[PDB]
């Protein structure tokens, strides 16, 4: 479910939540993992080096499910990849030697479903609210435009609608 | 073992085989990886930002152990930091995100035993030869130039001599 250079997604806001389960129950959904505190420190250079490219790197901690991962994303809105590392503290200082150094902090509560070759991720984030994505992994550039069409024929059966989307990421929507 | 933000080392040109491994049986080493053949990845900017600063950086694939690391060293002597990784070509391509790509590459064959609290690691390089490095990593600054004279007790002792110390690193021995 995680594998690839490039993650096609398509993300909305969500203004019911028992609506969303519902649409979940409809499509028989399996759960992944569930409620996690997520903390994503983004790391960046000290002239922004990496976000004047469109790059963001970051370290993430999930809470209780335990993952640590390491992640780069960009240029842009579609690459995308991540390595699970066991010792945050080690890669951040290697990181900091590199001259990469925490530049601010964005914090979530993230639930992951599957259906069938697609994941969809709910996340709570306090000033904003509820949203959900539906995506899929790969590795081959050339899929990108099939990949996309069937992510919104699937948000369309699903019951995500146009009027609900939102295309920005969380360090747009925050100011960072 | 392998615990610190620094790493004491003495490297030897090796030129009684027999003789150190005489002396890693009396001395009752463990093998911690034995006859691994190693393939290390050296990574930098296009304009060789990490050697300007005399920093290397590493992806090292070590078998049949399974062992894989990313390893930064520097910037200058005794500072050396490494993570364990789960796929050498999944880093490899993040960090080619960053603007870090493959400069040349090192292979040889090398075991490593610990005896007490110092590594020992036995190494052949085809084009160059036999050698032994002499290690401990630390996170205290303090006890650097103690750690690195226990080193050289400790070396000589396994009969390697002063006048056999290698002070150029591999890749500069291979013109790299
Ligand atoms: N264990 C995991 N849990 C969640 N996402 C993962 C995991 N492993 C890899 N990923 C991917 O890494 C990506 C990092 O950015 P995203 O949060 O947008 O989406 C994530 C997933 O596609
Ligand atoms: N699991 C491990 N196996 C081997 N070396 C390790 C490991 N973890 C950290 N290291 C260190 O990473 C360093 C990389 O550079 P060296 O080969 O000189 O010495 C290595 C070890 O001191
Ligand atoms: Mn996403
Ligand atoms: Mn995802
Ligand atoms: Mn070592």
């Amino acid at each position: 479910h995680f594998v690839g250079k490039y993650e096609v997604e398509l993300k909305f806001r969500v203004m019911d939540l028992t609506t969303l389960h519902e649409q979940l129950v409809a499509q028989k959904a399996t759960a992944f993992t569930l409620n996690n505190h997520e903390k994503d420190i983004y790391l960046d250079a000290n002239g922004q080096d990496l976000a004047k490219q469109q790059i963001s790197m970051v370290l993430r901690e999930m809470n209780p499910s335990g993952i640590r991962l390491w992640i780069v994303k960009g240029p842009g809105a579609e690459r995308c990849e991540a390595s699970n590392i066991e010792d945050v503290s080690k890669v951040q200082s290697m990181l900091a030697t590199l001259g990469y150094h925490p530049a601010f902090t964005i914090e979530k509560q993230r639930s992951i479903y599957f259906v069938g070759k697609f994941h969809i991720t709910v996340d709570h984030l306090t000033g904003l609210g509820d949203f959900a994505e539906i995506a899929i992994m790969t590795d081959d550039a050339t899929e990108l435009d099939k990949l996309k069409a069937e992510c919104r024929d699937f948000a369309n059966t699903f019951g995500l609608q146009v009027d609900q989307q939102e295309p920005r990421s969380y360090r747009q929507l925050l100011g960072f």
